């Protein structure tokens, strides 16, 4: 393929400036599964010499489905850390469900599903609606400011807090910890210590579990820590690792969908007009497809496997570029058209279907629909003041800041 020498699709230096859309498109055309070699010292924590770049949606689906072969546990699913991260700090990720394989994953996911039933998520609708409206009214009253801080940031965190029944008086500290827990190599956050924030949140969560045991109530936390028919339940530490996971799975992901959804609307005025008029809930999936907040997650081959004619060898990493897959010309009609009515919309923003498919997908969609209804209600004529500031990360597609005029 026509790419520069030394080009690495996980290079945070790229994402600090842009999404490598042309480069992904080149791979889908010329080399849809392509060895992305990595130079000595430049492995983002992985010292294996590179990985297979996976760029087509059907290949992402196949990997995701064949979790018996393609492991989350072996190397974790984050494909890029600081180049000099200790192996121990990669392996500690195995304490959360995202980086577990069956049978351990299977047990935990069955327990955790208690928190993500249609009924459980539905119970959050009304409070998240009220919150969304307030957030939007407060931003409008400010006149202008940072859209990320004023509009995108709070609702995802309030969704997590509502799900867990976190007391109001505890939400400030919970949000502070949660906003420091996703690693990046952005100079703006170089002083932050994810390890400390994570240890604090796990302490808080474990205390919550021990209290809920003594004082059972009708809520999600009680359901998680009380034995089901099979005696299955989260132990306190497992509850702690569940909360830590949510702090990093359900926070910057939804936040970035909201910011980039609004960026797409700013760029596509006809779609924004249509949105304001009919408020189509299909908008949430097109926003997730367009935003692809997780650019890539990886897996490791536990055995040799032939994927679309390419021999993947035992021990090798495959990196699923959801950002490429979501613009796959073979799956979508006019992928580079932003169409809030797209239906069906079989995007892989929430992963390929399979064992690890995003458990929060419907919570995320509801969050997105509620905040954009609020933005429509309170700031229908908002316009950007300056360009978004992107996050320096090799796997998260983030917007740090974006100045907008709500009037
Ligand atoms: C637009 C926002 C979101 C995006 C783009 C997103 C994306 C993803 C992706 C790509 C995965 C991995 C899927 C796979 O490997 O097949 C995932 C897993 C997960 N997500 Fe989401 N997510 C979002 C919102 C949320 C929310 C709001 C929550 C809960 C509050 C959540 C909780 C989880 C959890 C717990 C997992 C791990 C599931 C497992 O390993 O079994 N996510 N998400």
């Amino acid at each position: 393929p026509n790419l520069p020498p030394g080009f690495d699709f996980t290079d945070p230096a790229i994402y600090a400036e842009r999404l490598p859309v042309a480069e992904f498109a080149e791979l889908r055309s010329a080399a849809p599964i392509w060895w992305n070699g990595q130079d000595p010292g430049k492995g983002g924590g992985f010292h294996d010499g590179g990985f297979w770049a996976i760029t087509k949606l059907n290949d992402v689906k196949e990997i995701s489905r064949h979790s018996d072969v393609f492991s989350s546990y072996e190397n974790g699913v984050i494909p890029r850390f600081k180049n000099d991260i200790a192996r121990e700090d990669i392996e500690v990720q195995r304490f959360v469900m995202l980086n577990m394989d069956a049978p351990h994953h299977t047990r935990l996911r069955k327990i955790i599903s208690r928190g993500f039933t249609p009924r459980a998520v539905g119970r959050l609708h009304d409070e998240l609606q009220e919150r969304a409206q307030k957030i939007a009214a407060e931003a409008a009253a400010a006149g202008s400011g940072d859209f990320v801080e004023q509009v995108s940031c709070e609702l995802p965190l309030q969704a997590i807090a509502g799900l867990l029944g976190v007391p109001q008086e505890d939400r400030g500290k919970l949000f502070h910890w949660s906003n420091e827990m996703t690693g990046n190599e952005d100079p703006e956050y170089a002083h932050i210590d994810p390890k400390a924030s994570s240890a604090e949140l796990i302490g808080y969560a474990m205390k919550m579990a021990e209290e809920k045991a003594k004082n059972p109530a009708d809520d999600i936390v009680t359901q998680l820590i009380q034995a089901d028919i099979d005696g299955e339940k989260l132990s306190d530490d497992e509850f702690g690792f569940f909360v830590v996971m949510l702090a990093v799975a359900g926070n910057e992901t939804t936040r970035n969908s909201i910011t980039q959804g609004m960026m797409a609307f700013a760029e596509h005025p006809d779609q924004w007009e249509l949105y304001k008029k009919v408020r189509p809930e299909t908008a949430a999936d097109e926003i997730v497809r367009w935003a692809t907040p997780v650019t890539a997650f990886q897996r490791t081959a536990l055995r040799d496997y032939e994927l679309s004619g390419v021999q993947i060898k035992k021990g090798q990493r495959v990196v699923m570029f959801y950002r490429s897959a979501n613009f796959d010309e073979e799956v979508f009609q006019d992928p580079f058209t932003f169409n809030i009515l797209r239906n069906p919309n079989p995007h892989v923003g929430f992963g390929g279907t399979g064992a690890h498919y995003c458990i929060g997908a419907n919570l995320a969609r509801m969050t997105i629909n509620l905040i954009f209804n609020a933005v429509a209600d309170h700031m229908p004529d908002l316009k950007p003041i300056s360009a978004p500031e992107r996050l320096r990360s090799g796997w998260l597609n983030g917007i740090k800041h974006w100045q907008v005029d709500y009037t």
